[PDB]
């Protein structure tokens, strides 16, 4: 159980992406976690398609630009046997017709693992699996305008998370934080990342809906 962890240092994370004005955060959180597992498997990091998730994962329960869950995304990837790369199926920040094409699938999983709802549990998955999809309460103006530092919202709900994101590690400043990759672009926060209060009673419920695909 290491002191600090940062999967960006090992080539597991793709650059920061932008969901644009579309409620497809679940999809970016999903591709993020998937991108990291495939890497741990094949050794190759390849950006995955969120538009692929937004357009065809309705059967599993997702609502495209109107909402979804990372697990419905892993499930879709499981029932569909594959997922098209980002290049092949570019992102358009809007719901289009399903255009999946097996010829371009570059990833796949065989389920997912819902992590026990405890921060200590999240810490081990992060330390021993890689980037983890999680959901936090980001419905506060302070989060939207987070610039840098360790984010702490004494108004954050640990039960009503509304934003899916990617935990890429954790550490502490010379005070413990979770390293989180957001999908609002690199202009947001610290190059698109945020350091969130760690071991502070599941702040914003970050450890309450953690999960990752099994490839
Ligand atoms: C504060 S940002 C929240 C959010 N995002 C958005 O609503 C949209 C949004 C998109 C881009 C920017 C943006 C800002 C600056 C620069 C560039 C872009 C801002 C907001 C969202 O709620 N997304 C949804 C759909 C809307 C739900 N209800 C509501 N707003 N009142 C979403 O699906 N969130 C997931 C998160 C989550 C994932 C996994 C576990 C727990 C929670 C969710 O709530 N999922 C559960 C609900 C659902 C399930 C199936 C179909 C539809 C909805």
């Amino acid at each position: 159980a290491p002191r600090s962890v940062d999967w960006r240092e090992k080539g597991y994370v793709t650059p920061v992406k932008n969901q644009g004005q579309c409620g497809s955060c679940w999809a970016f959180s999903a591709t993020g976690a998937l991108e990291g597992q495939m890497f741990r498997k094949t050794g190759r990091l390849i950006s995955l398609s969120e538009q692929n998730l937004v357009d065809c994962s309705g059967p599993q329960g997702n609502e495209g630009c109107n909402g979804g869950l990372m697990d419905y995304a892993f499930q879709y990837v499981q029932d569909n046997g594959g997922l098209d790369s980002e290049e092949s199926y570019p992102y358009e920040a809007t719901e289009e017709s399903c255009k999946y094409n097996p010829k371009y699938s570059v990833a796949n999983d065989t389920g997912f693992v819902d992590i026990p709802k405890q921060e200590k549990a999240l810490m081990k998955a992060v330390a021993t699996v890689g980037p983890i999809s999680v959901a936090i309460d980001a419905g506060h103006e302070s989060f939207l305008f987070y610039k840098e530092g360790i984010y702490f919202e004494p108004d954050c709900s640990s039960e009503d998370m509304d934003h899916g994101v990617l935990v890429v590690g954790y550490g502490f400043e010379s005070n413990k934080y979770w390293l989180v990759k957001n999908s609002w672009g690199e202009e947001w926060g610290m190059g698109g990342y945020v350091k969130m209060a760690k071991d502070r009673r599941n702040h914003c419920g970050i450890a309450s809906a953690a999960s990752y695909p099994t490839v």
